């Protein structure tokens, strides 16, 4: 019976005193397959009514029903169908996508309908033939005249062959020839049973309509008919969406490259400060560990034998000293010290080999008369001359100098040599990883298991092992809070550049919604636009930092940038989960507001 | 004679095969004060010629002369004058600024002319009266119909009363009433001696012209006259620019807030990592310094007296030991050690006061029999009981226990007590700031100045003083390269958000250029927009970090975030010098391209 039925239609804009009554109790039924012209004075409400009909706006009050179905009660996808297949909208200001060619702009409504791309380009091209722009099918909107852009808009409206054609001043910018041809087209679609509702100011145009409504001040003045009326009788979706996203990204080279370089940094920063931090910790903790060791002085040799058979004890020394008199040259250095020490004593106290060698196993087994010299008691006795080989005399008893060591007269001989050839404790080096007060109570246990009840007045020096654990806690807090900054820094960095760049195309959404796209079709390409730009700039990131590391480890002597694979994951899994969230969120808020509101 | 003289005018677009010949050897003289209508088929070259006349485009070849002056040879400011005062341009697609009201859009050309704002709003309002939009003077473009926007465009063209009025389809979107009124206006300006060149498609409109030119395919077909023709007879600048910048900033709340929060971070990051870094260095270097001191053992008392009178020597100790036997209870600890030490020895070796007191001056002056105990030789002798007061017996000679100290049987008495009451070197503490091998050769000098030629076999331990200087160099590199990152991070952060947000209004520039603004008038508000948004987000920055510091120093036990005033300056002077450079650069590249090219 009727195709459109608008009863009691009201429409307001604005917020009193800024509010205006724009459509005033409009009641209009349009007959199926009619040709209708709407005329009126500039700013009377004509475009506003056209939008509510084609489901771009929605009225403040009153019913509007397409094929008798109330539009407000329809679902958001149900509406997006009407806009793809029921309506075909020629916009007043033509609303083309500026990055697309003419042809591409025409075919676009037919992606959301889901026709194969080979068919689209040929049809779109034929629509531009019929309308006179077969010449310009490759031109983008801003390479066309206004009247050309207008005809591209007309083409697009005709692309999905919608039953109803809403034409809002479709000849405004065109000569009478071009304008007639366009009327020719519209007339033929009327003849093929389409329904035409056309806003116009030119009367010659309005004559091609059988019905002519006049609007003034939001109300309906005229209603004229020449005759009576005739009676009436997601898988590929994503392949396409991906293609959309890519050309979208290539079209906006700047926005894209900056967005992606935004994420690149918010990775390489976080990663390069985690790896700078752990590199300087290695060196700082090492500079401390090399200042002296941590040991437990027990102040027989089978005790110190099995003491050395742990993994929580790294080295062991039997100890025994001697107070006596040395001789070299004429000089006779009185009250010298000959420390009878173990195989591994130079490990246990971390003394470093300067010159020659240290006490081998053969020397302690044979009670060899060989002495390793203290740096200070080496230079004093031998001036600046090689002391290797040359002899000393401790208590009228020769000793062959076999090497020199670091500091903390001191002389180091085997314990077997001092208990055999000079006179007749047990120190252990507690491991770096094991806990200090654990081992103080692990050694109490493990030795008392060798019966002897005492004297376990066991002393142990562990102030290095303290100020390591003390400065590892400080270096953790530093690296941890520095990473937490640099991460929050370049997450906001991404959010800014993302929030801007996507909201910068909320009109592009409003167009896509008006020409048939369904809510989710938006979210498809805007997710794909994000992930595609996020996991390129991710890959760029992880391997840009790598290159920085190589540059740093090359030029930097002091410490090495040592990476963490945990940070790499964290930084990437963060900087994309944030960039995708802020690529989606704004696109989704756009696609869900009324197309016209998006269009401004 | 003539006002416009166009000889041999050619015009191409595009790059073969994409290039098109669009204006073909056009020769057109227009007579001063004429009323001219240009007609033609859609896309024949009409708008293109209109732009070259009004100095928005420039021709590929051939002359174009306004009042006989060749336009290409004019200077860029000379052109910006013509656009403010010679021409008044009604654009085809109306090209309003969307953030301005109707009135504001109309007056804008008259800021660059430099009329007082009180006069502008009243005139702009009157132009909107004459054209029918006195009702809507507060509406922004996107609160108007197309025909309303059109009339706002017309108003603006008439605002500077330009002699020539280029009107590109100025009735396209308006009813015959509104359109006639507009023709009424244009006719009256013709009557007041203005010159009118008007592109149109409507003939009734073209009849109001005395001359009617037809263009087709870039060439001139018709030329008709009804009659012959009549013969012809920076200081405030910145105040305004500032106002422009502010409303501009308030209009773009998002772009602005993000840009400014962009700089906020690129300060607070750099500053919080400099201050985290120096805080953790303080603690790490302290944890090292407290592990032991650096000293120079000289191994009489007036020597050690004047040795202590330096600022490169912090404390001094006379030294003398004793090997003997202690007694408490029945127990009799054999070969104990009684170190005869100085006033300040517990400073010199950094031993810390546990319990009671240390050797006062009165004790060393009186040779007091009082002993300070080693942590270990205190606990061993007195189990877990207070040893303060209670007596020991070193070599059948009482000693009153006066306190306890840290470690590195050991007993500490005055040197005067051991050289008087027990038996009958000089150690110095080299200062933290002075260099170590300097003082080794400053003490050689300063003591030999006390005659004595030797024995200056002076030893000194300074491995702490090494591993501080060794880890200050490592902590410098860390803080230095971490600051260098976080700084480059949030300079690019600013550049991105700035580059985007300003290039996002290159059309706004192209409009402003077409309506009279001079090149520098652009740079004025875009500098002011930057500095105004940069030195707000700077202030926000310096005092956001301050608040973070207070939060950190509150909750964090371990080390304190200690700020640098050098970083604060660096970070601010960087993040604004970069943001201003990238706020200016793009605006300036826009303002210097042809207005039409900017308009797309
Ligand atoms: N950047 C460009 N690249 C290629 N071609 C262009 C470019 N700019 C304009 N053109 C072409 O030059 C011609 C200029 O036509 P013009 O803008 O004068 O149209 P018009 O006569 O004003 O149309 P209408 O009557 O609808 O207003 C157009 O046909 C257009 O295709
Ligand atoms: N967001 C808004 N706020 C306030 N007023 C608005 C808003 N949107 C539209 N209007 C007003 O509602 C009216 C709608 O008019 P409409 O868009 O139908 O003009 P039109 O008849 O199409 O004009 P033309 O004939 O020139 O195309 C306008 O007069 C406009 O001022
Ligand atoms: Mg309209
Ligand atoms: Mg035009």
């Amino acid at each position: 019976m009727n195709i459109i039925e608008i009863k009691q239609l009201n429409r307001y804009f604005g917020e009193g005193e800024n509010r205006v009554h724009v459509l005033k109790d409009i009641s209009l039924s349009i007959e199926r397959g009619d040709f209708v012209a709407i005329m009126g004075q500039s700013g009377s409400g004509k475009s506003t009514l056209m939008n509510i009909i084609g489901c771009l706006d929605t009225a403040t009050g009153g019913s509007s029903k397409i094929d008798g179905k109330e539009t407000i009660e329809l679902t958001n996808d149900q509406l997006s169908d009407l806009r793809s297949q029921k309506f075909g909208f020629i916009f007043q200001r033509y609303n083309l996508l500026s990055s697309l060619t003419a042809a591409e702009n025409v075919a676009l409504p037919a992606i959301y309908a889901g026709m194969p791309q080979s068919q689209r380009l040929e049809r779109a091209k034929q629509l531009l033939e019929k309308l006179g722009l077969g010449d310009k099918w490759q031109n983008k909107p801003n390479q066309l005249s206004g009247g050309q852009q207008q005809r591209v808009s007309i083409a697009r409206a005709l692309m999905n062959g919608g039953e109803i054609i809403l034409a809002d001043q479709p000849t405004g910018a065109l000569d009478s020839h071009s304008g007639e041809n366009v009327m020719e087209i519209l007339r033929q679609l009327h003849e093929e049973g389409h329904t035409i509702i056309m806003v116009t100011h030119d009367k010659h145009i309005a004559a091609s309509a059988n019905r002519i409504i006049e609007i003034k001040d939001g109300e309906i003045i005229s209603d004229t008919q020449k005759r009576q009326v005739k009676s009436a009788v997601s898988k590929d979706q994503l392949m396409e969406a991906f293609r959309m996203s890519v050309s979208a990204i290539v079209a906006h080279k700047m926005r894209s490259l900056l967005t992606m370089l935004g994420i690149i940094i918010g990775i390489t920063s976080v990663v390069s400060v985690v790896a700078l931090g752990n590199g300087s910790q290695q060196k700082i903790l090492e500079n401390i560990r090399g200042i002296g060791t941590n040991t437990m002085t027990i102040f027989k040799i089978s005790d110190a034998n099995t003491l050395s058979k742990q993994s929580y004890i790294q080295s062991v020394t039997p100890n025994t000293s001697s107070s006596g008199i040395l001789v070299v040259g004429n000089k006779s250095f009185t009250s010298a010290n000959l420390y009878g020490i173990g195989e591994q004593y130079f490990d246990v106290e971390g003394l470093k080999l300067k010159q020659g060698r240290l006490l081998t196993e053969d020397d302690v087994d044979q009670s060899n008369q060989v002495v390793v010299l203290d740096e200070s008691a080496k230079k004093a006795i031998f001036a600046n001359e090689n002391p290797l080989g040359k002899t000393v005399i401790f208590n009228k008893r020769p000793f062959r100098v076999i090497g020199v060591v670091s500091d903390q007269l001191n002389l180091y001989s085997p314990y077997s040599t001092v208990l055999n050839k000079i006179t007749g404790s047990i120190t252990v080096k507690i491991s770096d990883d094991v806990n200090s007060t654990v081992a103080e109570k692990s050694l109490t246990e493990l030795l008392k298991s060798l019966h002897g009840k005492k004297d376990f007045f066991i002393m142990n020096s562990d102030t290095i092992k303290q100020t390591i654990e003390n400065t590892t806690g400080t270096m953790k807090l530093l690296i941890s809070s520095i990473a937490f900054i640099s991460l929050i820094v370049g997450g906001i960095g991404v959010m800014n550049i993302m929030l801007v760049s996507v909201t910068e195309r909320t009109k592009e959404i409003g167009v896509r919604m008006a020409i048939g796209a369904r809510q989710i079709n938006i979210l498809q390409q805007f997710l794909i636009e994000a992930v595609l730009i996020c996991l390129i700039g991710g890959v760029a990131g992880i391997l840009l930092s790598v290159l920085i590391g190589v540059l740093f480890n090359s030029f930097i002597t002091d410490f090495s940038m040592d990476f963490s694979t945990a940070s790499i994951v964290t930084a990437v899994l963060f900087s994309t989960l944030i960039g995708v969230l802020f690529g989606y969120m704004p696109a989704k808020k756009a696609a869900e507001l009324n197309p016209i509101t998006a269009l401004a």
